[PDB]
């Protein structure tokens, strides 16, 4: 039973050191714990301008965007409206390429579809230039034998995933999770009237924003650590959350789908069995290995969610880098927000070090 002056010594003792190796101006941090979020916040949103990482501090969440992303296309499956083992061409007929059949929403979802790699290039920029890069791509593997992290991939799930009910994917995200949850503060692009909330990021010295398509789904996502808590709280505990499909598309998203190693593919979420020691998930947030295209088992039926699971994601974009995990067994979590991207090992093993104080 550690105390709350005792959580608030390992957060500080463990945060302090990691912002001064790792060069880090501002970060905002929440534990839950015992039922509730607990918050730290560091240093400065703005280095410029003197302005301090508050609880109200944007940050830009990059690749943990792909949760809200997972989530979504959970519920989705939970109304009706898609299915995991529909063929993607269901919801893009125009896709006529013969390379797409047998590759499913699902490999989508969880980087299976046979090397979509992990850009969309830049060259795409409308509906016609996204066909014709889907219409061309020349898979390198049968689907659902290679794990390749893509936003290329889950991208697409998540426009398509959107289709049927008739909304573009912010107004779907904003519709079917963020408002149910009272996430009032979680952005796409932050309007003008919140920029005061809005962090620098930070990359060599140098203040950088994300610039304002499959961006969204992929890494587009702003929040700040209250509204992260909040996500934290409602993805470890389900059972709290009112809305039946949505309740469903959380447990959805932390369905085990596919085994690679010692970690298994969720939708957006990535899962280890707990317990797990820090070197096994610290030496698989290495890139060279999280980037690798990987063999996969697949789990069919895919296994519902397992309490005793470290359930995570990292996310970052050119000036910030955040991490997020949680232990439903144990009902404890953390989220670190930071404005630089400072490399995921230490995001992982800081956030173990905190959680391993609370078991």
């Amino acid at each position: 039973p550690v105390s709350e002056k005792q959580l608030a010594e390992v957060v500080a003792n463990t945060v302090t050191p990691l912002m001064k190796a790792q060069s880090v101006p501002g970060m905002a941090v929440a534990v839950i714990y015992q039922g509730k979020p607990h918050y730290y916040t560091f240093g400065k949103a703005d280095i410029a301008a003197n302005k301090p990482v508050t609880p109200q501090t944007l940050f830009e969440l990059g690749s943990i965007s792909k949760t809200f992303t997972g989530v979504l296309g959970g519920d989705a499956i939970a109304r009706g409206e898609i299915s995991l083992d529909d063929p993607v061409t269901r919801y893009w007929p125009q896709l006529t390429g013969k390379q797409w059949q047998g590759i499913r929403m699902l490999d989508l979802a969880t980087y299976t579809a046979g090397g979509l790699p992990l850009q969309v290039p830049d060259e795409v920029t409308d509906n016609a230039s996204l066909l014709r890069f889907y219409q061309n791509w020349q898979p390198q593997w049968k689907p659902g034998t290679t794990r390749l992290y893509a936003n290329a991939s889950i991208g697409l799930f998540g426009a398509l995933a959107v289709k049927p009910s008739g909304m573009p994917y912010e107004q779907a995200m904003t519709t079917r999770v963020l408002k149910p949850l009272k996430l009032d503060h979680t952005w796409i692009n932050v309007p003008k009237a919140e920029e005061a909330h809005y962090a620098w990021g930070y990359r060599d010295g140098k203040a950088v924003r994300a610039v304002r398509m499959l961006d969204a789904q992929a890494y587009g996502v702003k929040t700040n650590v209250q509204d992260m808590a909040n996500w934290v709280m409602a993805n470890m505990a389900p059972e709290n959350v009112a809305d039946a499909s949505l309740k469903q598309g959380i447990a959805l998203a932390q369905s085990r789908y596919w085994r690679i190693g010692s970690m298994y593919q969720g939708l957006g979420w990535e899962m280890l069995n707990w317990p797990v020691e820090a070197n096994t998930v610290v030496e698989g947030s290495d890139s060279k290995v999280a980037l690798a295209p990987l063999p996969v088992a697949e789990v069919n039926p895919p296994a519902p969610p397992v309490k005793a699971s470290w359930v995570h994601k990292t996310g970052s974009t050119g000036g910030f880098g955040s991490y997020v995990a949680f232990i439903p067994e144990k009902q404890i979590g953390i989220v670190m927000l930071a404005n630089t991207s400072y490399p995921n090992p230490a995001r992982v093993e800081a956030a173990y070090h905190i959680l391993e104080a609370l078991q």
